[PDB]
């Protein structure tokens, strides 16, 4: 490409909405897994 | 034009060749007119 070329993405807004949906659900699964992990490690130490 | 575009000139080499000729000849015309300034100031002054 000579110098800098402008390029345009297809459906960027819809892709952002689904990205937010996947990230937020993925982050919740991190909290749920962490909560269960600490629950077991609370009992194991106790 | 978005960002910087590349453009290509038509016959750049032939145009440079003819540019030197016109510049060089006009330099000769300057010297000739200076000579007429000297042969006319020697006669008068
Ligand atoms: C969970 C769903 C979260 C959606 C977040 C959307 C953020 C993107 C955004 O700014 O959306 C503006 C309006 O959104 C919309 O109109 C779409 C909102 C989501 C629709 C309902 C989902 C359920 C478009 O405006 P922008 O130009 O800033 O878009 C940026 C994209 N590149």
């Amino acid at each position: 490409c000579p110098n800098t070329v402008d390029c345009f993405v297809s459906r960027p807004t819809e892709k952002t909405v689904f990205t937010v949906f996947m990230i937020a659900v993925s982050g919740i699964c991190i909290l749920l897994n962490v909560t269960e992990l600490c629950y077991l490690l609370i009992r194991y130490c106790s």
